[PDB]
């Protein structure tokens, strides 16, 4: 279109344009502001003069400078690119922001920019190509692109100065913002890092009496919680263990003393807590963690021990819930041995019996109430507490219908009585070198061996309709246990005589069990190739993982007594006011480095 | 050959000599010509393994004056997202006899599953594959709904009659079908499938079942008293393909 | 003699096979079924201006060689 002729001009000298624009305008003025109508299909004339990028000064003596001069219609405060065009929801800030030059944010704030400017777009490419989610502001767009300059300028502007705890429309401020970025890698986890302490340390020096961490978002998350729950690693543990030395030694969460010779004492921050001051990071690594390395988050520092000593707190009550259950499954055991003063007897053991199941079906509700469908996150870990429900269900379901004298009374209870005895396979979690290859091998099967039984069941089939059918001139298709038999070793594998075409069920026979015999060799060769010798430290924190949802679960309380939440590790003393977690550990290198 | 130095060496020397070409004759295009048996450098590297030289064709890139010279093309578009294309001479069956059927097809080295990840081709096999999930899945449907109906046909053959005599007319015509699909598969393919054999076995066990099958039911309309146990055989062998 | 063929080596020599089969199987259905030609797909055609030539593109969000330019 040459329309667009006045969008692109000669830079430098804009003499006849300028004097035909400013006033006069032939008929009326309105005209000018039609020329930003039809400047493009969404882009104004400031950013091709942003994007013209000329040597040293990009648009030397800019149009702004005079635009200003003959405004009606704020146009500092550019309308941000609409529709979808790759480039949608960029203003002019923006745009001078990214190709990282100051003189041209210089002269746009002077005139007046717009700061704390949504990207009313962006969100659009959020989805559409470039996701690159920076935070939606002008201020988190320099922070996350590392210009410290940029940062400085527009935080400390006399004019027009931004507010660090500014809010986009998630709720997002500029640390959540870079822990979203943050990715597990050598470098942007520097940059971030480096990034994330700068501006603590500026937000400290120009607020001090405003707490820049403690700013949660819509969805009710702090940039710690933030990074728990999204499986950031490595800006977690930074946070979790920061430490300053200079005047900014209160942004600190980890206190270092010698205490008496070498041996160091240091005292970690816990905002980190169990339960109490529920929606914690414990709770969210725990439960609502999409992500894989939720199981490596668990051994960090403080939050390893933490787990210790409450295991060690809490292995009473495990011990006695096993004990409980133990004792109920032998009771529920010799009452159904001895169902055919003794009548009075058997009455009370099967009240007794309908009275546990039912407090175990209440109490899987419960749990199940307390989780809703977020459940969803993850099955491998938490399959225990189905089994437990559905064996709770049919004990129940089998109690109720003994009343009705149904015949059905004796196979319900049966299987009630097996799957209780199965389950209690669960209480397993303590005796560590148990535990630590339990676990694994739990998900290994898991993962492995739900592929066997469908194939193998096939083949079985097939055969076994095959050779009902050429045996009919095994009488029936429920004659396929003679498969069976063969793979458990028994199977009577002999000529059949009266059947004329004993070759071909020989050879049927024969292609069976060497089919049956390769499959099971892959299986074990594939179980064996899982072990690849990574669960060497991969196996530990799977089971520390399972502990610590143990203790999570234990300490909550029954259902029917809410127990009241420990104090935990209070020491709230002064550090240099806040709760804090003691440990000590005797260093011999660290002490030798000084003198 | 796959050596760290001759490697170097070739590369160098391809890259001055088509430099050199490009300024003495920029109106002719060197590595578009063709030899005897129908094949350019790209192929030619394709199809004899070596993979170093194919690697440094596909992802080459000039900055200088030698621009167009160039396969692939960065741009950094919007911060730090970065944004490449990639020329595509080696596209699938469109064009025929491309890079993709030689690697797949006509290659005896044993280094042809290594030259499908390299970064062009890893990304098209992909976008190719959950293009044409919906195709295999509705295939295996298909294969499933005829073993069950000829398990059961096979079970109930000792108003009746006339469903008996439709599944057995309906089983020929399956079996003629696949017999004829397994023929035209080794049409299209011919002597060249001397090339491997370790990953294209299931193309013999599924023309043997449908062979079996044809002749079994060929066999039924003599009234042969051999109908059973050909029919019993394909009906195992045919459950066993399943895998 | 089956578990001493396990070296540890099919880490990625193995995965490199399945994409391989999966580079037959795509190339053996896309051809179309004997009783009825599919036509060929234009694939990501992406014609353009190189520099006229179709083109595959590819992003990818890269840090380091990012922050190695400023």
């Amino acid at each position: 279109d040459r329309d667009r002729l006045f969008s692109v001009v000669s830079r430098g000298v804009p003499e006849e344009l300028t004097g035909l624009l400013e006033y006069l305008r032939w008929n009326s003025k309105y005209l000018t502001d039609s020329a930003y109508t039809e400047g493009s299909t969404g882009k104004t004339c400031l950013m091709k003069a942003v994007l013209n990028l000329q040597d040293g000064v990009n648009a030397c003596i800019m149009p702004l400078l005079q635009i200003d001069k003959d405004s009606g219609n704020p146009k500092p405060l550019v309308n941000a690119q609409c529709i979808d065009e790759f480039y949608q929801g960029h203003s002019a800030l923006h745009i001078a922001i990214e190709k990282r030059s100051l003189q041209c944010v210089k002269l746009l704030v002077e005139n007046g920019a717009d700061v704390h400017l949504r990207a009313c777009g962006r969100f659009f490419q959020k989805h559409q190509g470039t996701c690159f989610y920076f935070g939606e502001l002008p201020l988190s767009l320099a922070a996350c692109t590392k210009q410290w300059d940029v940062v400085t300028y527009l935080l400390e502007n006399p004019h027009q100065p931004a507010s660090l705890e500014a809010t986009d429309s998630l709720g997002n401020t500029v640390l959540h913002a870079l822990v979203m970025i943050a990715d597990n890698s050598p470098e942007n986890s520097a940059l971030v890092i480096h990034m994330y302490d700068g501006l603590l340390q500026m937000g400290a020096r120009l607020c001090p009496t405003v707490q820049l961490e403690e700013i949660s978002n819509h969805q009710g998350l702090t940039p710690l919680k933030l990074a728990a729950k999204e499986g950031k690693i490595e800006i977690f543990r930074h946070i979790l263990q920061r430490e300053f030395s200079g005047p900014y030694q209160p942004l600190s969460r980890k206190f270092t003393e010698w205490c008496y010779g070498p041996v160091r004492v240091s005292l970690y921050d816990l905002s980190s807590v169990d339960s109490w001051e529920k929606n914690s990071v414990l709770e969210i690594i725990a439960f609502h963690c999409k992500s894989p390395n939720r199981h490596r988050m668990v051994v960090l520092e403080p939050l390893n021990k933490l787990l210790q000593e409450k295991w060690d707190r809490l292995v009473s009550r495990f011990f006695f819930n096993f004990a409980c259950y133990l004792v109920y499954m032998f009771i529920f055991t010799v009452v159904a041995y001895h169902q055919p003063f003794g009548e009075s007897m058997l009455l009370l053991g099967h009240i007794l019996i309908l009275l546990g199941g039912i407090y175990l079906l209440l109490g899987q509700l419960w749990y199940f109430w307390r989780r809703r469908l977020f459940i969803w996150i993850s099955f491998m870990d938490s399959y225990f507490e189905i089994l437990f429900l559905l064996q709770a269900l049919l004990t129940v379901l089998s109690q109720v219908l003994r009343f009705m004298e149904t015949e059905w009374y004796l196979p319900l209870l049966v299987l009630s009585l097996v799957l209780g005895w199965l389950n209690l396979l669960y209480y397993t979690r303590g005796f560590q070198h148990t535990g630590i290859y339990s676990v694994m091998i739990q998900k290994v099967i898991l993962r492995d061996l739900l592929r066997f039984l469908l194939v193998y069941l096939v083949f079985l089939f097939g055969f076994a309709v095959a050779l009902v059918s050429l045996s009919r001139e095994r009488s029936i298709l429920d004659a396929s246990l003679e498969l069976f038999k063969f793979t458990i070793g028994m199977g009577e594998l002999a000529f059949q005589e009266q059947l004329r075409f004993r070759g071909v069920v020989l050879l049927l026979l024969l292609a069976y069990v060497l089919l049956t015999y390769v499959l099971l060799l892959n299986m074990l060769i594939a179980l064996m190739s899982e072990t690849v010798n990574h669960v060497a430290d991969n196996s530990w924190s799977i089971w520390k993982l399972q502990k610590a949802i143990s203790v999570l679960e234990m300490e909550n309380g029954y259902w029917w007594c809410r127990r009241k939440k420990h104090r935990e590790g209070r020491l709230l003393k002064v550090g240099t006011e806040r709760w804090c977690f003691r440990v000590e550990e005797v260093n011999w290198a660290a002490w030798e480095k000084t003198l």
